[PDB]
């Protein structure tokens, strides 16, 4: 029977009883089948590395407080999910193996408020992107969400890992406005203007008075968020999504150097521009075996067959334009004139192209207009048992930096027997190299190779000044270890805050490499 | 001789020697004349409530660390300035009377880096808006700053109080990207991507990996900032600034309800729109005694005389448009069509109007194009001895809320013998009611009236759900006291973090109402 680390069977028994007294017997799950459902679907290294001892589903903020106070009394470590679809980063699995999972989204799943005129929602953790889209279309259809690729995620949970989408409102944390949070000893607090009783402005400005704390609850184990505000963009009068195909792998340098000046003023590149390689686009509409059934890396001529059969480039640019038809036409003209300076570039609109090679184009047109989707899960049919682990370092949005990263990552992927499927994304002034490292989750050797490759990719990127933005449970200590300016000053700061707020070391120990004192330096 | 609270004459003597032993005797100032230069120029209250015992000017980050270590050894409270022009909020004076002021800006005054292509600067605290503008015009002239009304402030210090300007980059904290900060026991850390040694991305995205802490160093006593990055906007190819005069005080309701839908999408109201009342505008180009030398409030007839003599309305709207002339003309047409629905509304461009009543229009044209100015200091000639104290609560950008606040604040101002000079400002989804409470700094009764008025304005605003965003030393305990949801949960959270990071209770005690344990509950 899975026990949390540093808890006796006796204290675990006492805590489960107390949890049942709070949430109800139905909402304290310890059965083999429910615990298996909380396994990381895409484990790197050991499949058994991140297990839950129990899953608690609180009804509301007051029950979250009581479950946290019980955990404090019995030294129970509590991990936290909203919807628990953090696939690529551990899914619903706790960083600390044997933690009890607080399933906030099962019962705290209400849209509490939508203000259509002022453009905001107040949300509980269980509200999915699908839920919020459905609600806006029924009750506030002038508004749209900003969603990641997969709509089954949590508007709250994704913002709390500083996830992102692709409309002008793509930076989820930026548009997050106000939160309610249960602190690690059970006290509850509202941030920003919500700390003023009876305020009318909680969702209108993210800062209140005094030190601005909401960022400290993202990629964080400093509290359990029970409500979160988010600003919501008005739908424009019209939109159009376009695909630019680029024939040559070497076109990356010029694509990025044209992209940055067109994106830094948020026009004419009005949404978050994405540049997807052939594998990332092909894998949505085909399986690897369709192009190559041999051992080793995909041969060049399999890559060319994908490009030609699907009418795709090595690099495939997707952007969206918003406004009156006349502004869309004007902006599209500027984009076509600029990227058209690259020989071999081909431009196609979401109205022009409807073949198998336009599947991603039509999916980006949904996502870029706040219409959530699960079409991207077709990636995970590329090979049997496919899983992915996130690798997504930040770099300058400079073509020379893109080429260096393209070459560095692809050459290591070939060496570690993994396909190079990646995109370059420019937020505003920063570039992400988001590599989807696909591996057979059922093959111990493939799982171990994938962990080893990703550790190497993190270290080599850090050695060029490219830090990881977000990572899996298995990689959190390594990645925080790369942010070690001033003899590890940042982690020392985080540890001081962690121990002050969480003296009993309860909340998601080891999240982002930040361990409370009782678990620190134990190698788990 | 001014001594810090809870420090013996002996330990103060020892600490001053130790400070001199690091920074040099020239940079430890204890003379009556130098200490008087750190007086609040606009005291509310007793004119002697916020005194400095000494001013220390550290050379660099290492000396900041050593001065903080010295303060720890001797229990010296250390307040902090960059340029110390926080006028309206206490100027360079410490919240805790008798604190030693750390003058970061005197020696740490370099522009460390400007990247013209990626649009950012890395700055030390002593760089003024004038300094940065002069540097950009000389070395990176495609870029512009975002400045508050007065250019003598610090790009860093203003951002660290979550100050603001009026270009599209008006939210200073939002565009702040990366900082270096000395923590209260003398440890130094870099935030964001600057925690990764040799990173090239410190100024390109504000978040690194793990909890996002930069906000916790704004309106804060948790650290002494030594470097700060800020993003810089590209100059547009053209701009135009316009004035809309509205004849009637009651036009405010409709002005605000037309303004919000035009601002919430950041077009056609492309900059931060300001709506200034007749006094706020008249006070830039005239003195009160030019209109009225009787006693009591300005009579209605004097208000009408200001409107007629200067060609102004009761409310005066100023906005700027950016882009190609064709886009400026199009957006100006939408603005004129929308606000032109209000009878008596009159529209003039910065090209059309150059008379006395256009002084504010021509000054906004500078500020809205990142050309810093001191023209607004002419407000402080309105009456002899004029000082102001900030009052600027946040409300929904709704005409009914604007009218309620206009009436509530003006009626209390009349009762407390202060002129109602105010503006309404919409940032994006939030409204600010910024009242310039002018008083005779030389009159003990006027100082006490102004404090009593502002305490009343804060309490009445809070009761309507309108929280203060930023406040003076003398009002910090009251304002944090309004944010007391959850039996004062926010303050208890801040105190927990403050005592953990600052166990000796050194840094700017009482800033934002956050007192370390040794000074808490002492009535100072
Ligand atoms: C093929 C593929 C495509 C993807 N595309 C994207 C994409 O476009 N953009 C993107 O951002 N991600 C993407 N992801 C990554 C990830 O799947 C999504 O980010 C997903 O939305 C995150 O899971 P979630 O929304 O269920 O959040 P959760 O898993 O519920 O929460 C995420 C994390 O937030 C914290 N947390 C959650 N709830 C709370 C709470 N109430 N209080 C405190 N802490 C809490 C925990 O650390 C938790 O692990 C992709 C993944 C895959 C496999
Ligand atoms: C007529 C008038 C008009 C005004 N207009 C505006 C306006 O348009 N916009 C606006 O924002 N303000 C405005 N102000 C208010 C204020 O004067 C400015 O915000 C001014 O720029 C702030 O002072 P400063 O830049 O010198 O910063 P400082 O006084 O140097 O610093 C401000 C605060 O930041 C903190 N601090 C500073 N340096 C550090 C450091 N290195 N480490 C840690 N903490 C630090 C301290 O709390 C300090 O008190 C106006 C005031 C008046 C009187
Ligand atoms: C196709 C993948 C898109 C994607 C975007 C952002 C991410 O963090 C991510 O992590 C797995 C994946
Ligand atoms: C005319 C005053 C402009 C102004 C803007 C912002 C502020 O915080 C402020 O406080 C003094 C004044």
């Amino acid at each position: 029977r899975t026990l949390p680390p540093g808890v006796s069977d006796e204290d675990f028994t006492s805590a489960l009883t107390a949890f049942r007294d709070v949430v109800g017997d139905e909402f304290v799950r310890t059965d083999e089948a429910e615990l298996a459902r909380f396994h990381d679907p895409y484990p790197v290294g050991d499949a058994d590395a991140h297990l839950a001892s129990a899953v608690i589903s609180p009804r509301d903020t007051e029950q979250v407080q009581e479950v946290v106070r019980i955990a404090n009394r019995y030294g129970i470590p509590l991990s936290v999910i909203s919807t628990g679809r953090n696939n690529g980063y551990g899914g619903s699995a706790p960083r600390l193996s044997g933690a009890v999972v607080v399933n906030t989204g099962e019962r705290m799943n209400r849209i509490l408020e939508v203000d259509e005129k002022l453009g905001y929602a107040l949300l509980e953790p269980g509200v999915t992107y699908f839920d919020l889209h459905e609600y806006l279309e029924a009750h506030a259809p002038s508004l749209m969400i900003d969603c990641p690729d997969l709509g089954w995620g949590s508007v709250v949970g994704n913002a709390l890992d500083r996830g992102a989408g692709y409309t002008p409102y793509g930076d989820h944390f930026m548009w997050q406005t106000g939160m309610e949070v249960v602190l690690p000893q059970g006290d509850v607090m509202r941030t920003g203007m919500g700390a003023l009783p009876g305020s009318t402005t909680w969702q209108l400005i993210p800062y209140g008075f005094g030190p601005y704390p909401d960022g400290m609850f993202t990629q964080s184990n400093l509290g359990i968020v029970t409500k979160m505000g988010i600003a919501l963009m008005q739908k424009p009068p019209a939109s159009m999504t376009y695909q630019i195909t680029f024939e040559n792998e070497s076109d990356l340098e010029q694509i990025v150097d044209i992209m940055l000046p067109l994106r830094i003023n948020m026009a004419p590149l009005q949404n978050v521009p994405v540049l997807r390689n052939i594998i990332l686009d092909a894998a949505v509409v085909s399986q690897r075996a369709d192009w190559y059934d041999g051992d080793g890396p995909l041969p060049p001529e399999a890559i060319e067959r994908m490009k030609k059969e699907l009418g795709l480039g090595y690099w495939n640019f997707y952007g969206t334009l918003y406004g009156p038809p006349q502004l869309i036409e004007m902006n599209y003209g500027i984009i076509k004139d600029a990227f058209g300076q690259i020989p071999g570039s081909r431009f196609q609109t979401h109205e022009e192209r409807h073949d198998r090679g336009a599947h991603v184009l039509q999916d980006r047109h949904k996502i870029n207009n706040g219409i959530p989707s699960l079409s991207e899960m077709k990636l995970m049919d590329w090979i049997p048992g496919a899983g992915h682990v996130g690798f997504s370092p930040i770099s300058p949005p400079v073509g020379r930096d893109a080429m260096k990263q393209f070459r560095m990552v692809r050459s290591r992927a070939d060496e570690y027997a993994k396909d190079y499927a990646a995109q370059f994304v420019v937020g505003l002034r920063e570039m992400h190299h988001i590599a989807l490292l696909l591996f057979d989750t059922q093959d111990a050797t493939a799982r171990n190779e994938t962990l080893a490759l990703t550790r190497l990719l993190i270290d080599e990127a850090a050695a060029e000044g490219y830090g990881e933005y977000r990572t899996h449970n298995a990689l959190m200590d390594q990645v925080m270890g790369t942010y070690n300016w001033g003899d590890g000053a940042l982690l020392k700061f985080h540890e001081a805050i962690k121990d002050a707020l969480d003296p009993n070391g309860i909340i998601a120990p080891g999240k982002s490499g930040v361990w409370p004192a009782r678990y620190r330096g134990k190698g788990l």
